[PDB]
């Protein structure tokens, strides 16, 4: 089974509590991080720690390493321009999964991949634009490839009682960030995931 996994992105919203709740699960958890300071120095905690950038081949090279599984939660540190960093960033995971023979990833990207192109809100387009990218480059990899695609991510806390929604909209547009991170955990438990998309979602009044 699953025991050993990477995350990138850890210390971004999803990404933390994703990172608690895998520890928490039992999951030996290595992270690639700018800054080890950015990551809690107190409660559950990774097994290991890279410190260095997405964007450079060999610090992510490190960090697929001997794993199980990989977690993508990837962003733009709410920067809204045209951007590579995600789509680039994927592509060095996905060389790295290559190399050493690391089958399954589990990536985060956005409901609007779902979404009929001329409603996507113009302002958000570049963003998208590189969501795009980057499942291309997940979608093309062969690998066993979980997209998640969530709607409007909250601060609601963990219900764990969301709905799954396969290959479509799903029927709430919001999840909250403990219910996708428990969402991510729940696609290295089960293959039948594997080459859908997957819209995670929950009325929370
Ligand atoms: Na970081
Ligand atoms: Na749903």
């Amino acid at each position: 089974a699953v025991k050993k996994i990477a995350i990138f992105g850890a210390t971004g919203q999803t990404g933390l509590t994703t990172l608690a709740q895998a520890v928490q699960a039992g999951y030996e958890v290595t992270v690639l991080v700018r800054d080890s300071s950015r990551l809690p120095s107190e409660g559950p905690r990774p097994a290991h720690v890279v410190v260095g950038d997405v964007l450079q081949a060999a610090d992510v090279d490190k960090t697929v390493a001997g794993q199980d599984a990989v977690i993508v939660l990837l962003g733009t540190r709410n920067d809204l321009s045209p951007t590579t960093v995600m789509s680039e960033g994927a592509r060095n995971i996905v060389a790295a999964m290559k190399a050493h023979g690391v089958d399954k990833v589990v990536a985060c990207t956005s409901a609007f991949l779902l979404w009929d192109p001329t409603k996507v809100p113009p302002r958000l387009q570049a963003v998208t634009d590189d969501h795009i990218r980057m499942h291309k480059v997940l979608r093309e990899s062969g690998l066993k490839y979980v997209a998640v695609m969530p709607p409007h991510i909250g601060d609601q806390p963990l219900t764990g009682a969301y709905t799954v929604t396969l290959d479509g909209r799903g029927p709430s547009r919001v999840i909250s960030k403990h219910d996708l991170g428990h969402f991510m955990l729940r696609c290295l438990t089960t293959d039948e995931y594997d080459g859908h998309s997957t819209y995670p979602s929950h009325q929370y009044q």
